[PDB]
DNA sequence: AAGTCTAACCTATAGGATACTTACAGGGACACGGCGAAT
RNA sequence: AGCGAG
DNA sequence: ATTCGCCGTGTCCCTCTCGCTGGCCTATAGGTTAGACTT
């Protein structure tokens, strides 16, 4: 494999016949009976190749020795049967045809190149109007006079005819008058002939005038006749040609367009376009820019446009165009055969017709047929009507195999079915270890079949590979002995679709299990989002030693305890385990065997010599595992204070002793944590366990953390059972004051309803009043309920301990359901007053159904919206790979980090764990000329945050991805800590995909609540769409004058400088202005960019008026606000990576002198390089401006056409790449994935991919 | 058993003469085109 | 065309 | 009436993944091809 470039471009007919191994003539596929491809047919062996390996049509050649020889009678080259898959055919068109893509795709590249228009082009090519290929006008000055004489002569003849007609009409009128006056009749009767003669002469002179005007019109057109015009009125074309056919050439159809392109200079058109843009303006300027792009695509490159009009069409080989019998031997081909056959039929008929010689009408018709058929072949449905086979189904065309999901790109390149794989339903495997997963032997046998045969053949269980195959297929007993051996230390990847985030795929060590279900360690469930209710999961087998190393090291379950999103652990006790630990470690005052300071009657009688004595006592009904006792701990480090006081500085604690007023349950728990962890002595509410595991991961090695979570799972499962947390109707206690307060609130509801009946307020007013009153009612009922429940209740125990569920669910269970959403989104003002325990009545259930159904449908659609957003984010930010240890730059954003309180205090800012942690300092922290507290270029973790807060400093400068000064991808330090590892990132981590996936996975959790505020808001922000309500923002400092205009608000910002008074008047009075320390108090000195009105701010205007730093900060701020409304913790640095990928192009206004379009987007790096280059050898430095692109446009406007082709708009991307003759460099993750070579991320980078290993000198010595 | 030697079969071409004349979502975005002031 | 998991 | 600047309307590519089940009529010359004897 030696790949470097895919330089797609226009394929001229010469190349088409160059590829072709032959030329299919007739539309004959397969013989009726012998089932053999015909000669010169669409499958002919001589053209494509032999359908059977080592054979030929007549069959006189069958041996392999004379390979590569073509027979005599039938002329079939003796090669492999598979060579048909590659050799390609072609067909010669009698008349040229136009490629559908360039002609019809909007904007019409053909029209832009030839200055013509879409409907006009449709008319000329499809034989509806004529076009002039060229005309030579230079020798027309004398010809002007000569033809003037000729036309004067014919006009004299026309006048002769006209006066003859007039004289004849006059004679007829005289005769009619003589005949009428010769007989007596009505006066009107005898003057009717006079009227008729008058009308007849009138219409005669009218016709003469009209034809004279037509002659004069065609004369004027001839005076100013030029090429590139549509001659509608075929009769006029016939007149023009049969009178002056010579010296000017006209044509119709694709041949006419080809002639027009031939007699045309690209350089002249390019120079004209340059001149117009040099002196143009307005929409004329924009059209000039677009057409200049189209033409300069050809001009700058060596690809001429003559390849757009096709003389020969290629034929995809046969095996990509199957023809196979099936079912009852019924042949079942594909649709391309019909399209190709139609093209062939049209072509043969056209050839014959031209040969025989037919009137231009029929040949034009046949050419039109061939044109529309080639269009359907290349792209069905793009023009005319979708050619529909039987059943009115649009036949698949060659283009269709690209677009959409079913196309090649998204279906068989970016994801493929794989061998050595399987799937099954999953079940909880609590006896498993974290790094283990079960495997039903009926599946492991089939997966490892390749291996078991080897290990048994070499064990002589069989005597050859085939015999071993028999043993496996027979499932003979010995296999289960060898299988159990060939499976050990052989990881397998467990996957669960959808693979929302990076943790979806995890490598486990498999162990044999009986049954039919993949046993899954429960801890990893949260990583997979799996719940054992019928979930199916897939097992994949990594074969190669490199792959097995990747499975063991990179992807093993125990090596991945922290979510890449924000570092929150995922393999931590959850749900059942949380309840078990909460029961184990809580402290109930009054349980059996308390520690009492008794005197006189007896000593304390609460102390215990060792936890051994404690467990022995607790085995009998003497002590409870949640009672306060004074134990003598001798194997656990005490808390910080006890150790620091008793032992002073360095008191080791594997063999010492100390008193602890704890609960035996807590001692049991703390024995689970490592030997070094200080005794915690608390109640393990879920947040506490999260903190414990996070501390362990940050400080302790990974193996210790994995073992600790394993033991925590064990203890939690063991103790949740004895916790007796069960649900029963006696354990769901209704509040006692329900009826009275409900009656009082209903009385208030009746009062407001009476007010409505008197017209005191409108129906919306009373609806709002009822909704608000009943919301107060729900608040009161919930408060009373939470008051009533004692902590020992199973439901409140489950909820309070953080095992699962929110409290509002318990309010519904025993309380009232509250308001119920009307399907539009409003609130049904009844509202439900019956608790699910008490049993809803019929109408209340029917009302609740609205909310349930709308929730389900919203989830169904939002899942797809989230998936699409994830795909777009992944495509924008795939190239962002950490590929340098250090920028060594000096820039970097700042962080608020606990700003001072108004009274004076370092109240911690709410957002630190998602915007301050895991960064590298761009500066050194000094307080009031104090000592340097923390040094530059060091990882910033929680101890440094506590140090900073203690110091008295809040503003901090931190290195960030936004200010990364690297060329290709971000550098390590500018990125900072990696969440999953907890250390500084490697120099191969594909952090872009991590950012995209961690930003996308929270999706399907943000419910929409006019300016959007849910997932669609995040979509708008990333896509950079203009917001709905454009709240105007200030442009300059100074006091502001505000007036409540007629249905709007007028605002004038006094510019501090001599700026123009920015005045805004067209604002809906409904929207309220921004509020601040006042609702834009008249005269406020809002800054040059403060949002004046309260609403949404366009990122484009913010960038324009404040700069890239501010727009980056604003985008990250808004996206974080949207994600945090639902309490999701995601570090910005992912969002900053996305924003960085959005802001990497600059729009230019000065052409410089190096092939730059004013207003074309170009990446910053090449922009600066071009500016530096052009500064040398004639200084015209192009001055550009930053632009904020949308994610989709950023994905499309890339340097590689493969990624853009596979992303979306495949036809447009391919046409553009063909015209520009672009060349992919195969330097992207997605690309190398398609062509199946190592991705330049992780282990595929040159540094790690080229490691060389040989044993050390001492190792060679030991041999 | 291919190499003749014998005897069919099958199919692209062609040919026959009343009369008959017009089938049968939605959203965003951009590009192709209405309405108005200026020269 | 129907269905399971999210 | 053309220029330039606005609006206005029409036509088109995109919105998650992974499983499973079933359901006319000849006439003729030339190409082509069946079977059989053999040394
Ligand atoms: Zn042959
Ligand atoms: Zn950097």
């Amino acid at each position: 494999n030696f790949f470097d470039e895919l330089r797609i471009g226009l394929a001229t007919a010469e190349d088409i016949r160059q590829w072709s191994y032959g030329e299919v003539k007739k539309p004959e596929t397969i013989n009726y009976r012998t089932l053999k491809p015909e000669k010169d047919g669409l499958f002919c062996e001589k053209i494509f190749g032999p359908t059977r390996d080592w054979e030929c049509y007549c069959g006189k050649y069958k041996r392999v020795r004379f390979k590569g020889i073509i027979c005599e009678r039938c002329g079939v080259e003796v090669t492999r049967a598979k060579v048909r898959r590659e050799r390609m055919g072609h067909i010669e068109l009698a008349a040229p045809v136009t490629h559908i893509w360039y002609f019809k795709g909007v904007p019409s590249r053909l029209g832009y190149l030839l200055d013509l228009a879409p409907k006009d082009l449709e008319k000329i090519i499809y034989f509806a109007a004529y076009v002039i290929t060229s005309v030579d006008e230079e020798m027309r000055h004398n010809e002007l006079s000569t033809l003037e004489a000729e036309m004067a002569v014919e006009r004299k003849a026309v006048e002769d005819q006209r006066d003859g007609e007039l004289e004849a009409r006059a004679q007829k009128l005289e005769a009619d008058l003589a005949e009428l006056e010769a007989e007596g009749a009505k006066a009107d009767a005898r003057r009717k002939v006079r009227d008729g003669g008058e009308r007849e002469m009138r219409q005669i002179r009218d016709r003469a005038q009209r034809e004279l005007d037509r002659l004069e019109d065609i004369w004027s057109t001839f005076t100013k006749l030029a090429p590139k015009q549509l001659i509608v009125d075929e009769n006029l074309y016939r007149e023009l040609v049969d009178r002056y056919g010579e010296y000017f050439t006209g044509a119709m159809g694709a041949e006419s367009i080809q002639k027009l392109i031939e007699n045309f200079d690209i350089d002249a058109e390019a120079e004209s376009l340059r001149d117009v843009i040099r002196n143009g303006k307005g929409q004329k300027k924009l059209r000039a820019l677009k057409r200049l792009k189209v033409v300069a695509a050809f001009q700058q490159s060596g690809n001429s446009p003559m390849g757009m009009v096709l003389d020969a069409v290629p034929v995809i080989p046969p095996e990509l165009r199957p023809m196979v019998q099936l079912d009852g031997g019924r042949f079942a081909t594909s649709d391309l055969n019909d399209l190709y056959r139609r093209v062939i039929n049209r072509n043969n008929r056209l050839k014959r017709l031209i040969d025989l010689g037919a009137p231009e009408i029929i040949v034009n018709n046949e050419k039109r047929m061939l044109q529309e058929s080639v269009d359907a072949l290349f792209d069905n449905g793009r023009r005319g009507r979708p050619v529909t086979g039987p059943g009115n189904r649009p036949l698949k065309s060659l283009s269709d195999l690209l677009k959409g999901k079913q196309g090649r790109f998204r279906q068989n390149l970016l994801g493929k079915r794989v061998d050595y794989s399987g799937r099954s339903v999953i079940v909880v495997g609590p006896q498993l270890k974290l790094h283990q997963c079960g495997l039903p032997k009926l599946m492991a046998l089939e997966l490892f079949k390749p291996f078991v045969m080897k290990r048994l053949v070499d064990l002589n269980h069989a005597q050859n590979i085939k015999s071993a195959k028999r043993m496996v297929e027979r499932q003979r007993p010995q296999v289960w002995d060898v299988l159990e051996e060939v499976i050990a230390e052989h990881p397998v990847l467990l996957n669960r679709a959808p693979t929302l985030h990076r943790l979806g795929i995890q490598a486990f060590e498999p162990m044999l299990v009986e049954g039919k279900a993949i046993q899954l360690h429960p801890l990893v469930c949260e990583a997979f989002n799996a719940d054992f209710d019928g979930d199916q999961m897939a097992v994949h087998l990594p074969l190669s030693a490199e792959a097995q190393a990747e499975a063991r090291i990179l992807m093993l379950s125990s090596n991945n305890i922290l979510s890449p999103a924000s570092g929150r652990p995922l393999a931590m006790p959850r749900l059942d385990m949380v309840t078990g630990l909460y029961y184990l470690t809580t402290e109930v005052p009054g349980d059996t065997g308390e520690y009492q300071p008794a005197s006189g009657d007896h000593p304390e009688t609460g102390v215990y010599s060792s936890p051994a004595e404690a467990i022995m006592a607790a085995d009998r009904g003497v002590l409870s595992v949640r009672a306060k006792i004074k134990v003598r701990l001798t194997q656990l480090r005490p808390p910080v204070e006890i150790e620091a006081e008793l032992f002073g500085h360095s008191g080791w604690q594997p063999g010492d002793a100390w008193m602890a007023e704890t609960t035996l349950g807590r001692v049991m728990f703390n024995e689970l944590l490592p030997l070094g962890y200080p005794f915690v002595n608390k109640q393990m509410h879920k947040k506490v366990q999260a903190a414990i595991i996070n501390d362990l991961a940050e400080r302790y090695p990974m193996i210790v953390v994995a073992q600790t979570v394993d033991k925590l799972k064990d203890a939690g499962f063991y103790w949740a059972t004895r916790s007796g947390v069960t649900v029963s109707m006696a354990d769901v206690l209704v509040p006692p004051r329900k009826k009275e307060i409900l009656d009082h609130y209903e009385e208030r509801a009746d009062k407001v309803e009476k007010q409505f009946q008197r017209g005191a307020l409108n129906h919306d007013e009373r609806n709002e009043a009822l909704v608000e009153i009943w919301k107060e009612a729900t608040d009161e009922v919930g408060q009373a309920l939470r008051e009533h429940y004692p902590d020992d209740n199973p439901i409140i125990t489950i909820v309070d301990s953080g095992a699962t569920g929110n409290f509002t669910q318990t309010r519904t269970l025993a309380g009232m359901k509250g308001l119920v959403t009307n399907p539009k989104g409003e609130f049904i003002p009844r509202p439900v007053k019956s608790s699910f325990r008490e049993g809803l009545t019929v109408l209340e259930y029917f009302i609740n159904t609205h909310g349930a159904r709308k929730g389900l449908a919203d989830t169904a659609l939002r899942t797809a919206d989230s998936g699409y957003l994830t795909r777009r984010l992944v495509d924008v930010s795939q190239d962002v790979i950490v590929r340098e240890h250090d920028c060594q730059t000096e820039r970097g954003i700042v962080v608020e980090l606990a700003e001072r309180a108004p009274d004076g205090t370092l109240i911690r800012d709410p957002y630190i764990e998602t915007s301050a942690y895991a960064r590298t300092l761009g500066t050194d922290a000094v307080d009031e000329a104090g000592n340097v507290i923390v040094e530059r270029g060091q990882d910033l973790g929680d101890p440094e945050i506590d140090a900073l807060l203690a110091a008295g400093i809040t503003q901090v400068k931190v290195r960030s991805v936004l200010t990364c000064a690297t060329s290709t991808g971000v550098c390590a330090t500018c990125y900072g800590r990696s969440m999953a590892t907890g250390k500084l990132v490697d120099i191969g981590e594909a952090v872009g995909i991590v950012a995209a996936q961690s930003i996308g996975e929270p999706g399907t959790q943000l419910t929409m609540r006019d300016i959007t505020g849910g997932l669609p808001r995040v979509q708008e922000l990333f896509e950079a769409r203009v917001p709905r309500g454009k709240a105007p923002i200030a442009d300059v400092t100074g006091r502001v004058r505000l007036e409540d205009g007629e249905r709007f608000y007028k605002i004038t910002i006094v510019p501090d400088d001599g700026g123009e008074e920015v005045v805004y008047d067209k604002i809906s009075k409904r929207q309220r202005l921004r509020v601040f320390k006042r609702v834009l108090s008249d005269g406020d000195h809002v800054e040059v960019g403060q949002q004046l009105m309260e609403g949404s701010a366009d990122p484009h205007e913010v960038l324009r008026v404040q700069g890239p730093r501010e727009v980056q900060i604003h985008l990250v701020r808004e996206v974080q606000e949207v994600y945090r409304a639902q309490g999701v913790s995601i570090h910005d640095k992912h969002i900053e990576v996305i924003v960085r990928q959005m802001l990497r192009r600059v729009t230019i206004i000065d052409s410089g002198s190096t092939e730059f379009l004013p207003g074309s987007l170009i990446d910053r790096a090449e922009f600066e390089a071009e500016n530096r280059r052009v500064v040398a050898e004639g200084g015209e430095p192009a001055a550009g401006r930053p632009v904020l692109m949308g994610i989709t446009k950023a994905s499309l406007a890339t340097d590689s056409w493969l990624s853009a082709a596979s992303f979306q708009e495949t036809t447009r991307v391919l046409t553009d790449a063909a015209i520009n003759c672009r060349s992919d460099k195969l330097n992207g993750l997605k690309e190398n994935v398609i062509i199946g070579k190592l991705i330049p991320a992780g282990t595929g980078i040159n540094r790690y991919r080229n490691i060389a290993v040989q044993p050390t000198e001492e190792a060679r010595a030991a041999a």
